[PDB]
């Protein structure tokens, strides 16, 4: 037996790419998308069908140039989602602008006009997931939009501060990073070498998946962002894992069965108060890797937007 | 003629110490204080007595020991800006605990405290100025305390989106730091030699003066925190300087004239609309150095809070 297969009993793997052909060849139960990968997918060749359905469909909705941009780029987006949608039977991610990623209103506004074009071709909200940045007003987006039955993804996760909220607003899924939590320590520290066990990211979910369980919180754990293998392997058991082809290759082509690592056989624990948003700015800015690295995410997530937004409007 | 002189042609000059010894020196016009300068003047034998005033007049308040923990901490403080008040004839700052500092009514309630400490001895609350970091919630209290004759420092300045929401609450004093941007620049590039010009926390106050005197805002701007001479000198004009005795005595032992270098001469322009918290986040957020020096600045000012109330507890 395989790594990959060994995994599967413990973990549901969710392939973290825009690429369709990903999809085939591991058979993944969900998966993941954001603006960097649509934007990668967007140059493989066959998928320049999909560009011009957007750019047409947009012309179609309506004749301003700006809302076009707009139309075209979320089109594109949900024309991706449809086509992994064919070839896996759980989830699609689709990340909303990260622009929007300190404004709670214009986010519940942005998740529901992507899950609109999901509707408008079909797909039910049980087979989506909005992902957004855990800021405290990605949060509170989040806890609204799930009451309107939206589910959510909700990404960049990084302090204890924002998995505690997470929890508390009732989020369908968070995703704690843990290749860029590794970046930071690696960035920040002289120790650049790290055991799998020892690994901070590694530390961060296991702590996370922890306090989750053992306040019989309903939130899916899926770990996200890896440098190597040892990172996803010692996270076995972890609700969901998103892993990029790279590493769902190594893992496919790796030897030998793991063993779970990640359980939770108590019984589940009496909650505390809800904690509230001078708290949560006071805990997450205690993290001075989650400080940085939520703004960083983010600050990149709209780069990659904006260098989308351009590619499209060249097509106008 | 001496460089401390000369600028006092164009500059307020202020002492950034809680030692009274630096006051009868240099003569300032403000003082400042931080919790740490209060922990290291806590230190100098000679203050011995405003310790010991401090806890026995928190135990003829009350009972209970928190409360006489926190109220001789708070006591000590305010003895010390009391001793300052002696031989500066303007303002002292006085730094609120910064565990509060992204709780926008709990930083109101402790200004007030501070102040009516002030006024049991005689003081007017045009002789104090109390210190908050610049988060939105420090702003928004600042804003309110304004309103209720109570004069603020808002402290911990680095991101353009604080400087503009400083100015739009109508804060009384804002102070941007100039040496703390210079350190993230040549931690976090390998650029670690600038001219005094292209400092970047020069470069800030500078952008930050233009900014406030194109708009006719009345806040004053007293740049804090330095490194070096070259810093202060490429800011003179500043409305005032904070600076500490080492660097007072630099510029005394310097000779010679000094050229004015911040100023504005035209004429008032019409101000946007007000920046709202969600714009204002995304703003300070693109800056990755006042991400990270903002929470950091926090952080290490309650560390400083924390040692002082552990000295005070020992006493009681
Ligand atoms: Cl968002
Ligand atoms: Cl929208
Ligand atoms: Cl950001
Ligand atoms: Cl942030």
């Amino acid at each position: 037996t395989d790594k990959l297969t060994s995994l599967r009993q413990y973990t549901t793997v969710v392939a973290d790419t825009g690429d369709i052909a990903a999809m085939k060849l591991y058979q993944p139960q969900d998966a993941t998308t954001n603006p960097s990968l649509i934007l990668n997918a967007a140059q493989i060749p066959e998928y320049r069908k999909l560009i011009d359905d957007a750019v047409a469909w947009a012309k179609q909705q309506s004749n301003d140039r700006a809302q076009q941009i707009v139309d075209a780029t979320d089109k594109l987006a949900v024309n991706i989602g449809l086509e992994i949608l064919k070839l896996v039977p759980g989830r699609i991610s689709t990340q909303v602008d990260a622009r929007l990623s300190y404004d709670t209103e214009a986010s519940i506004a942005k998740a529901k006009r992507l899950i609109k074009l999901y509707n408008d071709a079909g797909i039910s909200n049980d087979r989506i997931l909005i992902k957004l940045a855990s800021t405290w007003q990605g949060i509170r987006a989040a806890e609204q939009l799930e009451k309107e039955g939206i589910n959510c993804n909700l990404t960049l996760l990084f302090s204890f501060a924002q998995a505690r909220a997470c929890a508390e607003a009732g989020v369908f899924l968070i995703s704690p990073y843990v290749g860029r939590i590794l970046d930071w320590y690696k960035a920040n520290t002289d120790k650049k070498e790290y055991a799998p066990a020892e690994d901070p990211g590694v530390v961060s979910v296991s702590e996370i998946y922890q306090y989750y369980k053992e306040h019989g919180y309903e939130t899916v754990v899926m770990g996200a962002s890896f440098r190597n293998i040892g990172e996803i392997l010692e996270l076995a058991g972890c609700d969901r894992l998103t892993i990029a082809p790279t590493l769902l290759k190594e893992l496919a082509e790796s030897e030998g069965a793991i063993e779970r690592k990640l359980s939770y056989t108590g019984e589940v624990k009496a909650r505390p108060a809800r904690i509230t948003e001078s708290e949560f700015l006071w805990q997450h800015n205690q993290d001075p890797m989650a400080v940085d690295k939520l703004a960083e995410g983010i600050r990149k997530f709209a780069i990659d937007q904006e260098k989308l937004e351009k590619m499209i409007g060249d097509l106008l």
